């Protein structure tokens, strides 16, 4: 695998963002509702990881 191709829609439901994900290399069918903490974490977990390295 899951890789993002693209974000189609941007939504906001309960005060919380979510983007509607296109996977590459899946259906349009495959979309998925994806929360913006979530994505937002990756870049924080990856710099945590080089920092600790070092």
């Amino acid at each position: 695998f899951y890789e993002i191709e693209a974000i189609r829609r941007k939504r906001v439901r309960k005060g919380k963002v979510q983007y509607l994900i296109k996977w590459r290399g899946w259906p349009e069918t495959a979309n998925t509702w994806e929360p913006l903490e979530n994505l937002q974490s990756i870049a924080d977990v990856i710099d945590a990881f080089e920092g600790s390295l070092k």
